[PDB]
């Protein structure tokens, strides 16, 4: 807030790696500081780590919340997901709050990786993959208010079909794994 734009996400997910087949709808609040690219990375994370208990957090608009999280019925964090370029301090402290920490990084990572990767060696179950900028820009550009994606996940590759065709998202793993 504001302009805090409301988007509706309609996801048909066919995840052949996990045997997950769902049609899901989510409402997402887009903070004015959240770019279309950032939101799109959050949507990819949602599909990539889908669970009925996975929810969008307040992301960049609230320092105490992640971009996405999966909580137990007792409100404890099973999975803490960030997007973008959080620093090693944030990863360290958040990772203590959860059994699994994931980051979908994006943007130019040369300076960031050099600072963060050496500093998180001792962290427990932190997993970091980068989204390539070319496909991200294609996916994110001029995002409509109702986002309809068909997503197929096969051999670790994410194929997103939208209104402009089928786009192949090949994540670069920096540390850890999808799980
Ligand atoms: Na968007």
């Amino acid at each position: 807030a504001q302009p805090s734009t409301t988007y509706k996400f309609e996801l048909n997910l066919t995840d052949l790696d996990r045997g997950v087949y769902e049609s899901v709808k989510q409402t997402i609040a887009r903070h004015p500081s959240e770019t279309e690219e950032r939101m799109t990375v959050r949507l990819l994370a949602y599909a990539f780590w889908y669970n009925e208990q996975l929810a969008f957090g307040r992301g960049l608009s609230d320092v105490d919340e992640p971009a996405l999280w999966e909580k137990s019925l007792d409100d404890r964090v099973l999975h803490w997901i960030e997007v973008g370029q959080p620093d090693a301090d944030r990863l360290t402290w958040c990772s203590r709050r959860t059994e699994r920490t994931s980051l979908l990084a994006y943007g130019s990572l040369r300076v960031w990786e050099g600072k963060v990767i050496p500093a998180i060696k001792n962290l427990k179950n932190v997993n970091i993959a980068a989204v390539p900028q070319d496909v991200l820009e294609v996916l994110a550009k001029d995002m409509p208010r109702v986002i309809k994606w068909d997503v197929m996940i096969s051999e670790g590759t994410v194929f997103v079909t939208d209104d402009r065709g089928q786009h192949e998202v090949q994540l670069q793993w920096l540390t850890g794994e999808r799980g």
